[PDB]
């Protein structure tokens, strides 16, 4: 009975980028064709634009302060990671009978052993990177074949990436170029498989696409119109259209629940190479729109009939909207989403009325940056980033500082999605809004107890993994390609 | 059983003025010697520290934005009034068979033929101005005798100041020196007259000291050792003095309930002329502590024993203390005030544990300026006036404009009554209290709707009170010795 899901999750993907949302040079096919038969939202959400806390979200539906998940993002020597109680998505639908598995991007924590590593959270098969693909030297990897070197070098010092298999070292480092056919094979055995015992399947990619440095296989390298950010969406796009195939060859196109939608805003920094947030203002690392609001789209034949909503929905909501779908019982601990269901089905409305987002680096004296409630947002402090530094907009530059508004900046989204008119700078409608809003961000932030820093906890340099264990000299001696 | 209640109500009287507040020169007798046989107060505030907006809060119990009492004071052009709508303390006990009286300052309102004048507010009796007593030209009157001129000359192009006997002028306009007794003669009739019906009785006793200019009858002109100010504020305390003799005279020591207070801080605009807040800052005009705590006393022989209270009290809880003492049932409308009689008889503690501040001129968006709840004080917005012009502190002058804070500036007023030190310039239980007096202020401006402003209702000149109806030229004809 319960469906077979796919969730598909890009990396630093902005809301301006597929071409079904406007972009005029991205090559997307496959994703315009999704969106052509299936459920397209305009106001989807991610509560926090950065890698680590945003799929601590999605993967937990509860909001990344509660678990320490903050501030900034893991790196590979941390000593923290995602807590072992938190119960996450994989494991609700595990112990419903589901085969559950994952490729690509993990970023939720390594720790020692690997006891923080994705087959200790709920997944029975898991091939990919722990961490961002540029959180290790780069400088001689091939990002484009035949021989395109990946642009800029990333972080230096560090450990060359790992490409795992569970909890096993498979290539370190990984060749860029073959990691989607890499991918596309574990998937398509996955798939199979679950047929084959006749259980349903949970499938959780998490591409690297769109994150610095792009790199792509040889069919995509220069073929796309927009350089190498677009022959990285491009492949992508590609990879899609292969696991729709693979549906479809195995006839389970009316019994599987797609989804697609992305971390965070783009990091404008990589300018060129780097994402578009199109009508947005700013990108990643800011709680402005373009930071925080994402594509996503939704897909199941005869199930979820083709259409564009606008009503409020965040990735929060992505856990009880699946174990609903699924017949699976809730965690007992406290969620911040909601079960999306009747929208997706038609049936009823989003029960989702308000939304609330964090900061990069979040306090308990500040609280919550801004919060929206129908088609009003207030900002009680704004604050620019580095990650969306290079535009025209001041506001997004790392030299914008921590600033508080009191009384707060205040936008109508529905007309002002561009967040550049605060309606403060009279009406009822706007005075009852902003009591609403004052009291909504007065309440959580009274209610919420931050969880003890993850990120805080430091690094120890032992902690990064190494393909030759016992080596010397420590970290360049640890490869095998 | 009822007990016999005296309520006196001085003006612009600082927390640091009478003898046992701690002043090194004021001579205050009688006020210290019911200091030192009933309870004083410590902590006891009123809501706004201006003239009108402090009456209206003493007299229905309500928080003065909820009736229109606001911006600023009322002026004797002013068509606006505290509603008729509104109940009062003396409509409380009239209708429980109190004789009710009032001598003294109203600043409630006059209106379109004295609509909102005290007869209309339930008293039974009345003798005294309508409005402060420099709201018209005082360069001819004599201050102290035998003929020294008030100061200054007060406000021009009005009518003299009128003495009226409920609704009728009695003089215009009378003379300063002998107020005092005028006042004390009233009130001996009305205690009297209330004893010969055997019947209890409720005296408003709201005195012109200490506000500017200042005047004395000839009894004290130059005998205080503080000038002026001082020998206005002896009057005040031998009236008191004449008070408690003539309750002596009528056995009626033990059946009277005697309360003192004040409106408001200290208007230092005036200097040395003028109030002193002692340790607390800043005074009228303000929402710092030398503006809105003030000195408050209470004294019933055999029921009120001897002491001195901490604990948290407001001008706001007055009428429901008084109702429940005089076993009178509450008007049925929100009250913002709560029964004392517990702590006043000392068989439990205040019920009371936080207070919320507004500033002179108020707005919606805005909302509460400051809250304080057990020994923490917030300010979300802080602002100088002209009224405590004049100081060493920066923070009290008119120069200092409107500056909102968030985080707000938080106080422990148990430790740091001056408010000197800001906590937030980390702890749990300074981080409790922050989260709780935040969500207290957002309950409250989400809570309560501004009445309709009476005071921006205009001016009329017509409204104004004349001895010689029909005259002419107005308003120097309008007069009466
Ligand atoms: C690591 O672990 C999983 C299982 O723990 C490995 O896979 C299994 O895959 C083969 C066929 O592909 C089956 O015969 C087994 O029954 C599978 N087990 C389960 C529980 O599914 C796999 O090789 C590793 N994960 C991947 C795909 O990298
Ligand atoms: C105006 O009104 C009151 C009454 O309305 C006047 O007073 C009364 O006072 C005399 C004795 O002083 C009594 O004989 C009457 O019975 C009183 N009436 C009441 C209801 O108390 C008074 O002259 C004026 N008020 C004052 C004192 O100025
Ligand atoms: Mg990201
Ligand atoms: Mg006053």
């Amino acid at each position: 009975r319960p469906p077979n899901i796919v969730l598909i999750f890009a990396d630093d993907l902005g809301y301006g980028d597929l071409g079904c949302y406007g972009h005029p040079s991205s090559t997307t096919p496959n994703l315009d064709q999704l969106a052509a038969g299936g459920l397209r939202f305009t106001d989807f959400y991610v509560p926090v634009s950065l890698g680590t806390p945003s799929r601590a979200a999605l993967l937990t539906g509860r909001l990344p302060v509660r678990m320490g998940m903050y501030p900034g993002v893991l790196v590979p020597s941390s000593r923290g990671g995602l807590p072992l109680e938190e119960v996450t998505v994989a494991e609700v639908l595990a112990a419903r009978g589901y085969l559950t598995g994952m490729a690509g991007k993990w970023h939720l924590g390594v720790g020692p052993e690997g006891a923080f590593l994705p087959p200790h959270q709920g997944f029975h098969r898991f091939l990919g990177i722990p961490y961002s693909h540029d959180q290790g030297p780069c400088q001689n990897l091939t990002c484009f074949p035949p021989a395109t070197p990946c642009d800029g070098g990333c972080d230096q010092g560090l450990v060359p990436i790992p490409l795992l298999a569970n909890l096993s070292v498979e290539a370190q480092p990984p060749w860029l170029p073959g990691l989607e056919a890499r991918y596309m094979a574990f998937a398509h055995d996955l798939m199979a498989d679950a047929q084959r015992q006749d259980r349903p399947f949970f499938l959780y990619y998490a591409s690297h696409h769109t994150h610095y440095p792009q790199f792509s296989g040889q069919s995509f390298a220069e073929r796309s119109g927009r350089g190498p950010f677009g022959d990285s969406l491009m492949e992508l796009d590609a990879a899609v259209g292969t696991l729709m195939t693979a549906i479809g060859d195995l006839g389970l196109l009316e019994e599987t629940l797609v989804i697609f939608t992305a971390d965070n805003g783009p990091e404008t920094m990589r300018m060129s190479r780097g994402g578009c947030s199109g009508l947005l203002r700013c990108g990643k690392g800011t709680t402005y729109e373009g930071g925080v609001r994402e594509p996503a789209l939704a897909f199941w034949p005869g199930h979820i009939a083709p259409g564009v909503t606008h009503e409020l929905a965040s990735s929060l909501d992505l856990l009880p909207t699946l174990a609903a779908l699924a017949g699976a019982p809730l965690p007992n601990v406290t969620l911040d989403g909601f079960d999306l269901s009747p929208l997706l089905l038609g049936t009823g409305k989003s029960p989702r009325q308000s939304l609330f987002f964090y900061p990069s680096y979040p306090d308990e004296v500040r609280g919550v940056f801004a919060v929206r409630t129908g088609k009003y947002k207030a900002h009680f402090f704004t604050q620019g980033s580095a990650h969306s530094d290079t535009t025209a907009d001041p506001a997004c530059h790392a030299s914008s500082s921590l600033t508080a508004h009191e009384p707060p900046l205040l936008y109508d989204l529905s007309k002002d999605p561009g967040e550049n008119y605060n309606l403060l700078g009279a009406t009822p409608e706007v005075l009852q809004a902003l009591k609403q809003l004052q009291l909504l961000k007065a309440q959580l932030d009274a209610a919420v107890t931050f969880g003890p820093s993850q990120v805080a906890r430091g690094e120890d340099p032992a902690l990064q993994i190494c393909c030759h264990p016992g080596c010397t000299p420590r970290p360049a001696c640890c490869h095998c390609p």
